[PDB]
């Protein structure tokens, strides 16, 4: 599970 | 589980 | 579990 | 468990 | 458990 | 499992 | 498991 | 497990 | 396990 | 386990 907010 | 907010 | 806020 | 706030 | 606030 | 990004 | 980023 | 970043 | 970063 | 960073 990989979550990135950029 | 990887969470990054940038 | 890895959490980074930048 | 790794938490970093920068 | 590693917590860093910078 | 609940995930929300806003 | 609950994850929210805002 | 509850995670919130705001 | 509860984690909140604000 | 409770963790809060503010």
């Amino acid at each position: 599970l990989y979550i990135q907010n950029l």
